[PDB]
């Protein structure tokens, strides 16, 4: 399938070369997979959503997204213009707050949530969960994504946005998971991108278009963005059979565009995430 006009991160991860607009999937598009948006929630009225949305917890007096974060991170993932993963469902778990502040034991407890609550959820094809958060780090934080991810869903987790090393951060820092850098449309590291050894792979993060509260559209950048395209690659793939929640991550890596990415510090991996789709 092809999408025309899509938005450049879309693009990306289907090319073997920056600077094109078309994206190019299998028309599975990740249908028969979950994938739980761990955020500020999910505004799933959408029309972008198509129905495919919906919030199944929230530690506030709403499930609503009074923020806009995690439509946004939902929209990358799996919206129908937007989205990576078109026909996947979305599952919203909102442990931040309307400002986009959440403490670390209500994040803690939505991880531990979801890794029970996927029980409850009709994905034969595989689960997968984008966490576009993080702070200090925190062994208690980086063992409840251990512990998801042990659960047999795929967690993607972005590296965050101080310009420094991920390893002073939470969940990042946590090896089993999936830590995500960002990059923008020219192949660069993105300017604020987290980087080190504890990066398993980029995807695009600078000026990403998607979903937003009220039935609208924006542009805005950070790891938070690049997060959901590894999460909705993630659940495309497990569709596809080509990889398990288990071991998504790894083949990701091992299928990625390799040395491709200005300004990558020495010691981080130069691995963009991309879809290997041959048309």
């Amino acid at each position: 399938a092809a999408q025309t006009n899509a938005p450049w991160g879309l693009a990306r991860i289907s090319s073997t070369s920056p600077g094109t607009s078309t994206y190019y999937y299998d028309e599975s598009a990740g249908q028969g997979s979950c994938v739980y948006v761990i955020d500020t929630g999910i505004e799933a009225s959408h029309p972008e959503f198509e129905g495919r949305a919906q919030m199944v917890k929230t530690y506030y007096y709403s499930s609503r997204d009074g923020n806009g974060h995690g439509t946004h991170c939902a929209g990358t993932v799996g919206s129908r213009t937007y989205g990576v993963a078109k026909k996947t469902q979305l599952f919203g778990v909102k442990v931040l707050d309307d400002n986009g502040s959440g403490q670390y034991s209500t994040i803690i407890a939505g991880m531990d949530f979801v890794a029970s609550d996927k029980n409850n959820r009709n994905c034969p094809k595989g689960v997968v969960a984008s966490l576009s958060l993080g702070g200090g780090y925190s062994s208690s934080v980086n063992s409840a994504a251990a512990r998801l991810q042990s659960s047999g869903v795929m967690v993607a987790v972005a590296a965050g946005n101080n310009n420094a090393d991920a390893r002073n951060y939470s969940p990042a820092s946590e090896p089993s998971v999936c830590t995500v850098g960002a990059s923008d449309r020219y192949d660069r590291r993105s300017s604020f991108s987290n980087y080190g050894s504890v990066l398993d792979i980029f995807g695009p993060g600078t000026d990403i278009l998607s979903t937003w509260i009220g039935g609208s559209t924006r542009s805005i950048s950070g790891t938070s963005m690049a997060t959901p395209h590894v999460a909705g690659l993630a659940a495309y793939l497990m569709t596809l059979g080509k990889t398990t929640a288990a071991s998504a991550c790894r083949y990701i890596a091992d299928t990625a565009n390799k040395g491709d990415l200005s300004n990558i510090p020495f010691g981080t991996v130069n691995l963009l995430a991309y879809n290997n789709y041959q048309a």
